[PDB]
C-alpha cells in the first residue's frame, strides 16, 4: 500500500499514480502518515458514488476517518460545523448560510462581482509596470477572492487590506506554524467581535444573519456564528487564489486559446468549466468513513474503514472526459459533472459563487490588459510544494 496523499508529477500537473490506478487498480487502499490504511477511489463513477452514499459518514469522531496529517487528526477534536455533518444536522446548519450562494443571488451579486475586479485591475494597474513586473497574486488572485468573501461576511472596507494579508498567512507557504495559529486565532477573535456587534446592530451581511436569524432565536450559540462565518472563509480562499493564478498560467501555456479569449470573453464560463476540471485545486475534501459494508467496483469496503475519493482523479478519467489530459477550453462536455466543487449534498456551497469570480476575471483580466505576460519563463513559475494541492505561490506579470 502506497503512502498517501501522493505527490504532483510536476508544478501543473496531478499526482502520476492516478492514471495507472484508474487503469489497473480503480479502488484499491493507500497507507495515511498514521500507517492506518484507507480505501483510494479515483474513476468518476466511484468518487460519485462516494460522494452521494448514504451507508457514508463525514464525522471525524467515527474510528476510521481518514484525517492525512497530524493536525488534521488535532482539528477533527473541535466541535464541527455542517462541513463534517451527516444528515440531519448538515443541511440544518448548512441551510442556515445557503441564501447568499444559491446561482439566484450569485447572478444578483455579479454587478458588485465585476466592480471588485474592475477595481482591483485598476490599481494593478496604476501599481505601475516602469518599476519591474507585478505578482499578479499579491495585487490581485488574492484579493479578488478575500475582499468578496470578507465583505459579504460583513467586514468593513478599511479592515479589507490587513485582514486579507492575515488570512493569507495562514496558508502562506513562508509562515511558521507560530505565526499561522496566530494569524488564525486573531482572525477568530476579529469575528467574535462582529459578531458581539452585529447581535447588537445588525447590518447587511452574513454575520448579521446569522446573528438575528439563529443566535438571538437560540438556534446556535455566539460561538458557533463565529465558527459558521469562519468556515466560509477558510474554506475556498486559498482554493480561490490557487485557481485565478493557475487560469492565467493556464492561457500563457497555450497561446490559442488565449488568444481566442481575448478575441471572444463570452468564453470565459467554458475556460473556467475547463480549468475548475483540469485544475482540481480542492482534491482531498471527498473523504468519508464506512458505517457499514459497502462494494465499490471489485473491493468490498469494510465497516469502519475509512475512503478517499479523488475528484482530481475523477475529473481525468478518460472514461468520461476524452483526452482529458488535454486543456481545452472549446472541449464537448460529456452528461457526466465534472468534480472540481465536489458531488451530492456537501458539494462546495459557494460553487456558483467561485465560478462567477472565475468567469468575470477571466471576461475581464486581458480586455484591461490585452497585453498581460507572464514576466518569467513559464517553465519557472512557483508552484506550490508538490505534496500539497495545486497552485501558485506568486506570478509576475508585465501588461
Ligand atoms: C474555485 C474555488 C473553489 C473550489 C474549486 C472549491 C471546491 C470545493 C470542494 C471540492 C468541496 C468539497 C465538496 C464535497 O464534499 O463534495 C468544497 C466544499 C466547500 N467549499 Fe469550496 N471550493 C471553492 C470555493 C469556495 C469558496 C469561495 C467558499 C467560501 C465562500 C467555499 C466554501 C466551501 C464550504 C463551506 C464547503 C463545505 C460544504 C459542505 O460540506 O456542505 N468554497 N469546495
Amino acid at each position: 500500500a502506497p503512502s498517501f496523499p501522493f505527490s504532483r508529477a510536476s508544478g501543473p500537473e496531478p499526482p502520476a499514480e492516478f492514471a495507472k490506478l484508474r487503469a489497473t487498480n480503480p479502488v484499491s487502499q493507500v497507507k495515511l502518515f498514521d500507517g492506518s490504511l484507507a480505501w483510494l477511489v479515483t474513476k468518476h463513477k466511484d468518487v460519485c458514488f462516494v460522494a452521494t452514499s448514504e451507508k457514508l459518514s463525514k464525522v471525524r469522531t467515527r474510528q476510521g476517518f481518514p484525517e492525512l496529517s497530524a493536525s488534521g487528526k488535532q482539528a477533527a477534536k473541535a466541535k464541527p460545523t455542517f462541513v463534517d455533518m451527516d444528515p440531519p444536522e448538515h443541511m440544518h446548519q448548512r441551510s442556515m448560510v445557503e441564501p447568499t450562494f444559491t446561482p439566484e443571488a450569485v447572478k444578483n451579486l455579479q454587478p458588485y462581482i465585476q466592480r471588485t475586479v474592475d477595481d482591483l485591475l485598476e490599481q494593478m494597474k496604476q501599481k505601475g509596470c516602469a518599476n519591474g513586473p507585478v505578482d499578479l497574486v499579491k495585487e490581485f488572485a488574492l484579493p479578488v477572492p478575500s475582499y468578496i468573501i470578507y465583505t459579504l461576511l460583513g467586514v468593513p472596507f478599511n479592515d479589507l487590506e490587513y485582514l486579507t494579508q492575515q488570512n493569507a498567512i495562514r496558508t502562506n507557504g513562508s509562515s511558521t506554524a507560530r505565526e499561522a495559529s496566530a494569524a488564525n486565532q486573531e482572525l477568530l477573535d476579529y469575528l467574535a467581535i462582529l459578531v458581539e456587534q452585529r447581535l447588537v446592530e445588525p447590518k447587511d451581511d452574513i454575520i448579521s444573519k446569522l446573528c438575528t436569524e439563529q443566535v438571538k432565536p437560540g438556534n446556535i450559540d455566539k460561538s458557533d456564528a463565529v465558527q459558521i462565518a469562519f468556515l466560509l472563509l477558510v474554506a475556498g480562499n486559498a482554493t480561490m487564489v490557487n485557481m485565478i493564478a493557475l487560469g492565467v498560467a493556464t492561457l500563457a501555456q497555450h497561446p490559442d486559446q488565449l488568444a481566442q479569449l481575448k478575441a471572444n470573453p463570452s468564453l470565459a464560463p467554458q475556460f473556467v468549466e475547463e480549468l475548475c476540471r483540469y485544475h482540481t485545486a480542492t482534491a482531498l475534501a471527498i473523504k468519508r468513513t464506512a458505517k457499514e459494508d459497502v462494494m465499490i467496483g471489485d473491493k468490498l469496503v469494510r465497516a469502519n474503514e475509512g475512503i478517499i475519493a479523488s475528484n482530481q482523479s475523477a475529473n481525468r478519467d478518460e472514461e468520461v472526459f476524452e483526452n482529458p489530459d488535454e486543456f481545452n477550453m472549446n472541449r464537448k462536455w460529456p452528461p457526466q459533472d465534472p468534480l472540481g466543487f465536489g458531488f451530492g449534498d456537501h458539494r462546495c456551497i459557494a460553487e456558483h459563487l467561485a465560478k462567477a469570480e472565475l468567469t468575470t476575471v477571466f471576461s475581464t483580466l486581458y480586455q484591461k490588459f490585452p497585453d498581460l505576460k507572464v514576466a518569467v519563463p513559464l517553465g519557472k513559475i512557483n508552484y506550490t510544494p508538490l505534496n500539497r494541492d495545486v497552485g501558485i505561490v506568486d506570478l509576475p506579470v508585465i501588461f
